[PDB]
């Protein structure tokens, strides 16, 4: 049984669309590239053929497609559905607890420390393009990381470094400093796994904004709503996080529960410009799991 | 919104081997081929994969691409068009050729590779086939061939040993030059042509279906026995005398020879082989 019925259109951008499809009997999304995305779709693909991906923080594949008659092309890939959405869109519109707030962001740190850390099994992965709307909320109350296309994979074990065919870069409000710059090491795998740790900080931070404190909480805003423009150039973010050395705030209401304190701490250890001196995905997740 | 019909019936195995298999399927009452690779294999899925994704070759001497699926161990199929004759190895191991359905057959080869090697702007880069050769071919039911299997194709696993040119068999290919690559096809194209030209029936003689270098190698010949015979002593297929007797098998024969030259640099291009061939008859 391979036949899928698309159902409703979930999501349209630049990117292509996402469906909620029937297969089975079950729900599956059904991402539809954009022409403009062809390689995108080639890398994600690479991605999920790797033998160990499958993790219950990483979106699961079901199945990936190159289909065409005559001179058109289409590009689909089949993941598992989660109902309630992406991370981004969860974050509008609902408040978290503590225990919710650290469930959500240990969640995100596992399924980043399995990308980033090999399998002797599963190359090392860097994912390239985290951001609150690439992770999805699960009804356990985890989130799983979504979208493969930019992703970069080395093996230690025979010194082979794969940054892919692939001229799309990351979302210009979550680039770290050295992506703004361009000193990046593109040669250097450690490059891309630091990037993704300052992307992880950013969604730290928005995510810590939600949780209530002490009858407080921030409204949702995006990093960096404050000094750039609403929709920011590669410029604008340039300005800010290299020329103004800009970080997001932290609100002082968070000194006030030790929670969102060891967060404040956690973030700022993922913003550091010397991207050297920023925590490893697995020390973030030993610090997650260790705060209550 | 739509449904999407991905149900493909596997209805009868047409060949096994190290690659994998293929079948004939059948979506929406429409034969295709599948290919389900191997793990051995899985490279050839990616690269072919890769080789559609950035350019959509349609061509009618060229094998119809259908799909690539990935399913999640992870099962790689590859969806083409079906021709039910089967390959030119296939067709050759029993059936003989007149004038017209030799040069109908090798015009179509020809017409095939110099698509693939062809640069075209605005278009699709230049592509070298890397493993050419009699099994890769199938035979169309209007007596035109289609070039089948791009898993090692290269735009801008090894070659078949037995089709191998003298300098990928001495290491001498010039690897930085694209140009080395489409030479070293055209050196299979001169076999392949040979394979052909020997079932093609002159004053009531044929010869029997033979695999090039047949009587020099052994059945499943190493790099160093090919070496041997194609770079150390320079041998060459065997023209039996009977081709001079018939203006097309005498031209046949020029043309293949021109594509054997040791010099890579000298052998004919596609293009040329194709004008050569309007001119044959
Ligand atoms: C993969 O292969 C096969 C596919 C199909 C097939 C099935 N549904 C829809 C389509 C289709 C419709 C419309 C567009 C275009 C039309 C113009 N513009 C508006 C952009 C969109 C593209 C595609 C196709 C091509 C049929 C086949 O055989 C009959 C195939 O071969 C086995
Ligand atoms: C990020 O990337 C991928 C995501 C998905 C994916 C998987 N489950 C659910 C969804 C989804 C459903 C529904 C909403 C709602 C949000 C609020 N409002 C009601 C509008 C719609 C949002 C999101 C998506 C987008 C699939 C993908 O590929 C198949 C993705 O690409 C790898
Ligand atoms: C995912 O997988 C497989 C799919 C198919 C297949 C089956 N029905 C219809 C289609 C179809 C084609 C094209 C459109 C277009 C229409 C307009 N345009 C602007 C957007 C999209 C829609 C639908 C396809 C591609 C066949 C398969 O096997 C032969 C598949 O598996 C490999
Ligand atoms: C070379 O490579 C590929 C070839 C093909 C392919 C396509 N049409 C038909 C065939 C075929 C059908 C039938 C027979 C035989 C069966 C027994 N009978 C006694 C004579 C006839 C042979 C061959 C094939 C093998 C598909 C591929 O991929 C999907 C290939 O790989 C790219």
């Amino acid at each position: 049984a391979r036949d899928i019925t698309l159902l409703e259109c979930v999501g349209k951008g630049r990117y292509g669309e996402v469906w909620r499809g029937s297969w089975q009997g079950e729900n599956v999304a059904v991402k539809i590239f954009s022409s403009r995305d062809e390689k995108s779709w080639f890398r994600e693909t690479e991605l999920y053929n790797t033998v160990m991906l499958r993790h219950e923080n990483i979106l699961g594949f079901i199945a990936s497609d190159m289909t065409s008659r005559h001179s058109s092309t289409q590009l689909w890939l089949i993941t598992h559905y989660h109902e309630m959405g992406s991370l981004y869109d969860y974050l509008q519109l609902t408040t978290l607890d503590t225990v919710s707030c650290l469930r959500i962001v240990l969640s995100i740190a596992s399924g980043l420390a399995h990308l980033h850390i090999e399998i002797f099994g599963k190359p090392a992965i860097a994912h390239r393009d985290l951001k609150s709307k690439n992770i999805l909320v699960k009804k356990n109350g985890q989130c799983c990381i979504a979208d493969l296309g930019l992703a970069v994979m080395h093996s230690q074990s025979t010194n082979q470094l794969d940054v892919g065919n692939n001229p799309r870069v990351g979302t210009k409000r979550y680039m770290a400093p050295e992506v703004l710059d361009e000193t990046i090491q593109v040669d250097c795998f450690d490059s891309y796994k630091r990037v993704d740790i300052w992307a992880f900080g950013l969604v730290l931070w928005e995510v810590a904004r939600r949780m209530v404190s002490n009858g407080i909480v921030e409204d949702y805003k995006p990093p960096f709503y404050d000094v750039v423009p609403n929709d920011p150039s590669f410029e604008d973010m340039r300005k800010v996080v290299c020329v103004d050395q800009q970080r997001p705030n932290i609100p002082n209401r968070w000194f006030s529960d030790p929670t969102l304190t060891s967060l404040a701490k956690l973030m700022k250890e993922c913003w550091y410009q010397n991207p050297s001196a920023r925590l490893t995905a697995l020390r973030i997740k030993k610090t997650l799991t260790k705060i209550d």
